[PDB]
């Protein structure tokens, strides 16, 4: 509720520094990483 | 600097309850009143 240009951008950036969806995507990939490491180690161990 | 309807009216009314010009007009007429009273009393005293 204002007429000042640029207030919307600043206030939105302050309210939500990082969107929830991106945080959850990062969490999912990071949590799945160790299984990938184990799988590639197993593949390396053979041939 | 706002988008709220009616904020301009309220804020202007609070800033300037009475305009200067109207106060000065009232002052001029009120200050001139006693001379009018004296003149009309003089007119009445004759005829």
């Amino acid at each position: 509720n204002t007429l000042q240009p640029g207030c919307n951008q600043a206030c939105y950036d302050r309210a939500f520094p990082i969107s929830h969806i991106r945080y959850w995507v990062f969490q999912i990939i990071m949590v799945c990483t160790p299984s990938l490491c184990f799988i590639t180690y197993s593949v390396h161990q053979s041939a």
